[PDB]
């Protein structure tokens, strides 16, 4: 279980509605190569990062 793409720690979920967001965000405290957010629980959201592409 690789998973290019990595779940971060704790993330704002507010300010994940932005993809601008998690991406500078992941792209500057992971350095990873993008990130996107992704829909957990119920109505929570979380920061997924991305270490990968095409």
């Amino acid at each position: 279980q690789d998973k290019c793409k990595k779940v971060y720690e704790n993330y704002p979920v507010s300010k994940c509605q932005l993809a601008n967001q998690c991406n500078y965000d992941c792209k500057l405290d992971k350095h990873a190569r993008s990130g996107e957010c992704f829909y957990k629980e119920k109505r929570n959201l979380q920061c997924i990062c991305d270490y990968c592409e095409y």
